[PDB]
């Protein structure tokens, strides 16, 4: 039986990852001290007599310095009382933060904020375009537009011209922070990632930087970052204990860019054992991934599609020897997972993720005879379809199984697919489908999306990446109507979802396609994240 030729590139970061070895001496001295500058910073918040403006870019610069997990309640409590005395009496740079950090925190303040800086025609004045910090919060601000805000509409477009405008005679480091604004705007970025780069290239060179922030901001993520290399080194002996990369040789060699993506869904500390579940998981069904994609025979998915719906031991001889190693692997890892969180009670809710796993397998299988048969699917059911193959329904649920405060109500929110989930699910889709199209398309996967949307509506490539476009900026609207108060669930299980959706942006930037070829984008983040501690 002819298998293909192996084509993936091997990981690319051999054994650097494997073992780790904390300094606790130092550990502790970080821990320490970051007591005290936590303290301090406290202080700063509760602070009495603060002008709007100075209470808003606070707050905001905890944020991007990454701290902000450290004082949910505090800036909770502020931005909510700035929600409710309701100020509009401010400049564009003060009005565009407000609203943005009152928005991405659920609070649902009106767009009108925005109307005494329009003409009567709903365009921005164009007077304003010499106000550089003006233009960068509008900028940020305007991807946090649901779809009630179409007052808003014209605000990306024109900030973002004035700003390419400006932006070669900036000052340091303001040029550089615009310049990567418009390269990654903040609201769709990997927070971590976002604050590496802002501690680093910004705060650090910022004239006017508050130096107990600064210091807070690099010893929390190099504390944090000792965590993360503990967790990847974890990580990194099971997979090697596992061994795929030598019995399962056709399969990507990806578990450290597996790692980035739960490093990017939380990277707080009180999150580890959900990080380390999380991309067990991910690793595990690109395994599986693999094996429909560019391996197994129509017989052999067959068997091995019905073997996930049975989930049963007994059926491991229905399978080829190969199949035989991912699909005990399987078994085994979610009876791992079953103990793992039996001290706690919460076994029960393993059979969640495990319901979802076996709806990924079903839709890898019908898209497997669809390539075989030459099918080409109008759009709806292409999507009814290509949407759980993405694996995001999967992720999020799995995202839930190591959260300790995940229960059984949360998982049934997340069961009846609410909308917030099918954005993240679309844009991962859409995207994945525009950035993919031509490779896919020289294999003759005659049923992508692109080439679905082509055929179906009698339009060119170009139109339908533009539809696809349009639909990744609605599920981006929906997405944050999604986190409006009041919520459906706790805020902290929507949070993992719009992350998911961030992932997609951030690996598929330019439209390159990242996971499966990280030396283009993931790499330098790896590094950044996971490599170099940031120098103090
Ligand atoms: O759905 S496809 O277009 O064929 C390819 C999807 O982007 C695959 N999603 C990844 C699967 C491997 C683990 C990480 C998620
Ligand atoms: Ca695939
Ligand atoms: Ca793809």
């Amino acid at each position: 039986i002819v298998r293909p030729v192996a084509d993936f590139s091997p990981s690319l970061w051999g054994d650097q990852f494997l073992s780790f070895s904390i300094k606790n001496q130092v550990a502790e001295k970080y821990a320490k001290e970051i007591e005290a500058l936590k303290e301090q910073t406290r202080n700063m918040l509760l602070a009495t007599g603060m002008k709007l403006a100075d209470t808003l870019n606070l707050i905001d610069t905890i944020e991007r310095l990454g701290i902000s997990y450290h004082f949910e309640k505090e800036i909770d409590d502020i931005l909510d009382q700035i929600y409710n005395q309701n100020s509009n009496c401010n400049d564009l740079c003060t009005s565009a933060l407000q609203f943005r950090l009152l928005r991405q925190h659920g609070f649902n303040i009106s767009p009108e904020i925005f109307s005494k800086f329009q003409d009567e025609n709903g365009k921005f004045k164009e007077s304003l375009a010499s106000d550089v910090l003006g233009l960068l919060n509008l900028y940020e601000a305007s991807h946090v537009r649901t779809h009630a805000d179409d007052i808003l509409e014209d605000a990306l477009a024109f900030s973002t011209i004035h700003l390419e405008s400006a932006a070669p005679h900036l000052k340091s480091p303001l040029r550089e922070q615009v310049t990567h604004a418009l390269e990654q705007c903040l609201h769709k970025g990997v927070p971590r990632v976002e604050t590496r780069f802002f501690i680093s290239s910004i705060y650090d060179k910022e004239q006017s930087k508050n130096n107990v922030l600064l210091r807070f901001a690099k010893l929390d993520f190099n504390l944090l970052q000792m965590l993360h290399k503990q967790e990847l080194a974890q990580v990194s002996r099971w997979w090697k204990d596992l061994d795929f990369v030598t019995t399962l040789p056709y399969a990507r060699d990806r578990v450290v860019e597996c790692y980035f993506w739960a490093l990017g869904v939380y990277f707080e500390p009180q999150y580890s054992q959900a990080r380390v579940m999380l991309v067990k998981t991910i690793s595990m069904i690109s395994i599986v991934d693999d094996t429909f994609d560019a391996y197994g025979t129509v017989k052999e998915l067959e068997a091995y599609t019905d073997a996930i719906q049975r989930w049963d031991i007994n059926e491991i001889d229905r399978l080829p020897d190969y199949m035989k190693i991912s699909y005990k692997a399987i078994l085994d890892l979610y009876k791992d997972y079953e103990k793992e969180l039996s001290s706690a009670g919460r076994s029960h809710i393993v059979c969640h993720a495990i319901e979802r796993m076996k709806e990924v397998v079903r839709n890898y299988n019908v898209e497997s005879t669809w390539f075989i048969e030459g099918y080409t699917p109008p759009v709806s059911e292409y999507l009814s379809n290509a949407l759980a193959t993405t694996t995001y329904y999967y992720l999020a649920t799995t995202s839930y199984l190591g959260m300790k405060s995940a229960t059984e109500q949360d998982f049934e929110w997340l069961s009846k697919n609410p909308k917030i989930l099918e954005a993240s699910v679309i844009i991962c889709r859409v995207i994945d489908d525009t950035a993919t199209y031509e490779v896919e398309k020289s294999r003759g996967q005659i049923a992508t999306g692109i080439e679905c949307c082509m055929r179906d509506y009698g339009i060119s490539t170009k139109e339908a990446m533009a539809k696809f476009q349009n639909m990744a900026e609605t599920a981006w609207k929906d997405i944050n109507e999604g986190l409006l108060r009041p919520t459906p669930v706790s805020t902290e299980f929507l949070t993992p979802i719009l992350n998911l959706a961030r992932i997609v942006e951030v690996t598929y930037i330019h439209n390159l396609d990242g996971y499966t070829h990280p030396e283009k984008v993931l790499k330098p983040h790896i590094i950044n994240l996971l490599v170099d501690s940031i120098k103090i």
